[PDB]
């Protein structure tokens, strides 16, 4: 089995290490701080004494600050691994970063992959992450049983960056969710609601349906067709939809709140569906 | 103890109505489509001849297809049902339909109570559900232990129409929501991604995070200070919000998508969350 390092064990990066002191390969770990390094000594990960010394792994995870620290690690572990050693991105990046670096050392035998994570330190610890995978198919095939020991899901986004691009693409909806949750809470305080109890309804009702990722049962963008078994439900759906919205929209006036997220929603969300009028 | 009233058992009604046969005041169910009845019959309901017949239920609930319909069953059931009846509106209405009705209906001391409910038919069967109640203190605290059956989170959101109103901020957001998923669609597709793919991502992880209503956590929307316990959590998603999202937005540029919900969500996420930049 891989043996495997860690560089960076910050708020994803300490869970995640942890997490992979149960696989059999063992972790050798590295970090600055002497507190993030600790505890994972105490979890029985070898501590290593700079980032050259965890070069020895054969599988070699990284998750810190910017891309400006991506390379200044990748470029003192390159100097030390060995051929046909693995280099996973766990952090933020650009993707062009990704498809840069591992342009950069595939000629030494150096597998750059990026493998941004979602979601939660939770989730780490427990090995229940979803990981978004750039990577030759070749090296994606050889690391993904080490993946699945910390990853419930792992998916195969295509070459290196496609990591990146799954992740933005994610991590998009995520944020604009919470800009509409919290455009949501504007409206509901407007109208002299509890904010706490509409978020327990939230939380409770998108553990019943899914949450938004439950309209994403289309595996291209075309507008739907009427032979399409999918027509009809989503046109349903569109009529609720423009309903709620509209009437949303109304009561926002009512108690004179701007609500342009819901705004733009209401105007594109019969395209969105792929059943416009 | 309460005697159950249905009327209307289509994809919500007849799910929830199941729920209620297994209720020891029981239900009696009236829909004027006879396959709608015939599943609730085998499950147990009585079958009424009428809504008017329905009327003599303690708690009537009526789940149909709009106001102009809410307004002409309950019309119907004004002139049946006994004082001190309660009728339980869970589907689509305006605002103003359940104030109106409560006003028009307590002469009878007939008591009328919007709790929309979500969310979904598979709850909905499991007693599972969410409901949003607008109601009068004193016939709240009668219907609750009758609405625990089936419902496991009961709001009482406030008076009348105050149900209606947090159903309203609560589906702007699913919507909303679902929009952005769409437009996410958009740009993996343009970026040559599996859409497949990305569904089974964002569900899991929304399964494990909480979704959009982890975010949702705030007694009020003012600006958070330096000592809140939140304050430093929701810098932090500021920080990687914004980053994500001007990621997000460049990558766009270059696949020639146009991601206007994105852009909004750039501009207003640090106000949203009460951490706005200085």
């Amino acid at each position: 089995q891989l043996k495997l390092g860690y560089i960076g064990l910050g708020n994803m990066g300490a869970p995640m290490a942890t997490r992979m002191t149960e696989w059999p390969g063992g972790v050798t770990v590295y970090d600055i701080r002497i507190e993030a390094m600790t505890p994972l000594a105490e979890a029985g990960a070898t501590l290593a004494d700079s980032v050259a010394d965890v070069a020895a792994a054969d599988l070699i995870h990284i998750t810190v600050l910017d891309d400006a620290q991506v390379r200044e690690v990748v470029g003192e572990l390159a100097g030390h691994a060995k051929p046909g050693t693995v280099i996973a991105i766990h952090s933020t990046i650009s993707d062009t970063t990704a498809v840069e670096l591992a342009r950069d050392l595939k000629a030494r035998d150096i597998h750059i992959v990026d493998a941004p994570v979602s979601g939660g330190a939770a989730a780490a610890a427990r090995g229940e992450l979803a990981t978004m995978v750039g990577a030759d198919r070749e090296v994606y095939e050889r690391i993904k049983p080490a993946f699945k020991h910390w990853a419930a899901v792992v998916i195969h986004a295509g070459e290196p960056g496609a990591g990146t691009r799954m992740k933005l693409a994610r991590n998009m909806l995520t944020f604009t969710s919470y800009a509409a949750a919290c455009e949501a809470m504007k409206l509901a305080e407007a109208a002299g609601l509890d904010l706490q109890a509409l978020g327990r309804v939230v939380r409770h009702t998108d553990a019943l349906t899914g949450g938004p990722g439950a309209i994403m049962v289309r595996d291209n963008m075309k507008d739907l067709e009427p032979d399409n078994f999918l027509y009809q439900p989503f046109l349903h759906t569109r009529g609720l939809g423009e309903k709620d919205l509209s009437l949303a929209l109304a009561l926002g006036e009512a108690v004179s709140v701007d609500l342009p997220l819901a705004r733009l929603a209401y105007e594109g969300l019969a395209a969105g569906l792929g059943v416009p009028h």
